[PDB]
């Protein structure tokens, strides 16, 4: 049958423009960025490069997951989560890899806290990559669509790359699952969980026209219950009235080298 999720994705797809804009932001979470883009148009501060700082911190500050070691970050864009990781004191180095050139998101270079640490390389497709061994594996792939079929098709060719990567068994990581929500999603994903471990986690500070959710490996949520929390919880904000975004302060990366 039909899943919650699915049910979501076709009611949102038949959202007004103006319905849908409100929606979109309806009683979320979301970090004040005014400051740190207007510094980074205008190295220093201890400013984000994106807003993907504030999801990465969101876990880690809540044991979802605990970065160490060597940490690649599949899908770096601008290097949000990869900056992120270069501050927490357990993690010794930081190799970053994304598509980059017209169209997308190339790596920014800033000098928050153990910026010397870190290594960001555009230009490379991670779907041609061989995978190599690390301690911390992070990927934050996966392109909405309004078709739920192309984000099964883009979920799953996320995840099986991914699986390259979590043969070489890394202690922790962090994966974005953007279409968790169809049967076939719902199966592969606890297939997954019982050969890799760990469990889905919902970030609200992701905002509710996208039903993504990270698989850590700090959790051991079912997979069946975490996604049709998930679902309805996106289902309930479609009725009633726009409720209050909940802003907090961004993350302040600091400065400064790291001594290794
Ligand atoms: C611009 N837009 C996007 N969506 C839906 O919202 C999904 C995500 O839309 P998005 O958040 O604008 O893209 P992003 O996640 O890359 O930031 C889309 O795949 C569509 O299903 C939209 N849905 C409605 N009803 N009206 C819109 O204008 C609209
Ligand atoms: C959602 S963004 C991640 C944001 C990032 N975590 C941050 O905090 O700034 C995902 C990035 O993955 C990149 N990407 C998508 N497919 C890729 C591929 N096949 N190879 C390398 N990068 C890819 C996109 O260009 C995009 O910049």
């Amino acid at each position: 049958g039909e899943t919650l999720g699915e049910k979501w994705k076709a009611r949102l797809n038949q959202m007004s423009a103006l319905e849908f804009y409100s929606y979109k932001k309806s009683g979320i979470t979301e970090v004040c960025r005014e400051e740190a883009r207007r510094a980074l148009k205008d190295a220093t501060g201890g400013h984000a490069v994106s807003r993907g700082s504030a999801k990465l911190r969101w876990l880690v500050e809540r044991g979802y997951l605990q970065p160490y070691g060597k940490v690649i970050d599949l899908g770096c864009g601008r290097g949000g989560w990869s900056y992120y990781a270069a501050t927490i004191r357990k993690v010794q180095e930081v190799k970053g890899y994304t598509k980059g050139g017209p169209g997308h998101e190339e790596p920014m270079l800033v000098q928050s806290y153990g910026w010397n640490i870190v290594r960001l390389k555009s230009g490379v497709d991670v779907f041609h990559m061989a995978a190599e061994p690390c301690d911390t594996l992070l990927c934050d792939i996966g392109e909405s669509s309004s078709s739920p079929e192309v984000e099964e098709a883009r979920t799953l060719r996320v995840l099986s790359m991914v699986g390259d990567w979590l043969e070489k068994r890394p202690g922790a990581f962090c994966i974005k699952v953007l279409c968790p929500y169809t049967s076939t999603m719902m199966e592969t994903l606890e297939r997954l969980q019982r050969r890799y471990g760990g469990g889905l986690v919902r970030v609200p500070l992701s905002r509710n026209s996208t039903h993504e959710m990270y698989w850590v490996s700090g959790a051991k949520s079912n997979t069946i219950k975490s996604v049709s929390t998930t679902s309805q919880l996106l289902l309930g904000r479609m009725d009633g009235p726009r409720r209050p975004v909940k802003y907090e302060e961004d993350v302040n990366l600091g400065s400064g080298t790291r001594a290794v």
